[PDB]
């Protein structure tokens, strides 16, 4: 069903990302897990080789751009083509009062929830269409991406634009055959990594644009929007 | 009614950030125009004081973080204190398929859109806060921030995040008697800046987290919120 798709995966080592290796991988898929600790990623693959997945690893900061680059070269190296299923997963967060955030807090936060999917995106999207296969690319984002806070601030921020980035991306790559989604957890007890792992998949096979597998939120994301709504000046 | 407020305000010699300066300033506010082109600034600010207001001008790129930080003590210089009121208006956007964009598009684009607004908070809220006195704080962000787009990607995504940092800073600084507004304007005929301008001024007398004078844009706005919700699983 993934049969021969190459799929690059970012936290992968661990997590959601992990477990989208995983059940990827279970589908037929060829894995690249890329992450930024080493021995998590050396071990994530040979836990992924020990479940017969074939799987390759790469360790990556994703905010350094030109190594971004050299990830991109060294899959194309190994398994002969660009990746056909991106996922930019990986994230990081802190908590504490927006108002006493610092810049380092910002850099690291919007480093790399934000720009590490543009580096993700800025990479692989000329390459996937330059191999003129179909394709799909999946950003892990958040629900607090949909509505700001006071204690996840800047992660909030990020993560709503990686939502709105790949809103654009969809209408972009249409045309190119390239499906586009965004999952949005409920991270502000709490759905399993396989499970949301086994909701992506199904949003990728869906080309759903969102992926929220979460029936509680309906409700205050209602709320939400309507507040917004009710905002616009009549008449 | 604004009298001895201090309204800093960024991209402030030009479109919807002079017509801030001109309606705050007709209110009794004084003015600090912050633009990164000095003649424009020079201009902004003799118009200004041609019309009866106290005004001083600062040629200021929002992307140099040390240089908006010597901006600030140049304001408390000047006028005595920090601003009681701030207003994030600087913006810049530029069109093409979203697929094409590159590194330097995302810098400038998420530089201006996103970063600046980022540095104009670090700067300038613990200052305010620091003041123990009543303040507020516009982000002028854009309707686009609220539904990507593939011809204006960048710039959409930097004003979701806009938009939901502003949601959060509302939350962290309600504590302070500090409010927070962002104002999204529909430019994807078309709203005057002055018009604008006494919108946003209507806002924060209000303290309206959204300032949306655009009666237009309400279906628009329901149905992508509607598509979001209906993704939500069940049950
Ligand atoms: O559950 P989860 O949401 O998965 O949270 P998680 O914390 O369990 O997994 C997050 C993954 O993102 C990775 N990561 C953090 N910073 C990174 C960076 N700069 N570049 C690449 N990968 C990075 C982590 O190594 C980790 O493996
Ligand atoms: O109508 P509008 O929305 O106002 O559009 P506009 O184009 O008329 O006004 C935008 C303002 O933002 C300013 N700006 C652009 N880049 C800047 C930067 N890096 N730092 C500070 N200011 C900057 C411009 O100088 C301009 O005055």
């Amino acid at each position: 069903d993934f049969q021969d798709q190459v799929a690059f995966i970012t936290g992968g080592a661990s997590g959601a990302g992990f477990g989208q290796a995983k059940v990827f991988g279970q589908a037929g898929a060829k894995i690249v897990v890329a992450d930024v600790r080493a021995e998590a990623v050396e071990k994530a693959v040979a836990e992924l080789e020990g479940l017969g997945i074939t799987a390759h690893g790469i360790v990556l900061d994703i905010m350094d751009r030109e190594a971004y680059a050299r990830a991109a070269d060294e899959v194309e190296a190994v398994f002969g083509q660009a990746p056909t299923l991106l996922s930019n997963t990986a994230g990081v967060n802190s908590f504490g009062p927006i108002e006493k955030t610092t810049y380092d807090d910002f850099d690291w936060i919007i480093g790399v929830n934000l720009n590490g999917v543009i580096n993700g995106m800025v990479t692989f999207v000329p390459r996937m269409i330059a191999s003129g296969r179909p394709g799909h690319i999946v950003t892990v984002s958040s629900l607090g991406g949909f509505m700001g806070s006071a204690l996840a601030g800047p992660y909030s921020a990020a993560k709503a634009a990686s939502i709105n980035l790949m809103e654009g991306y969809r209408q972009g790559l249409e045309k190119y055959g390239i499906g586009v989604s965004v999952c949005t957890p409920a991270n502000i007890h709490g759905l399993e990594p396989e499970k949301l792992a086994e909701a992506i998949k199904k949003g990728v096979e869906d080309n759903a644009l969102y992926i929220i597998p979460y029936p509680e939120v309906r409700e205050g994301l209602e709320k939400h929007f309507q507040a917004i709504i009710d905002s616009v000046a009549p008449m």
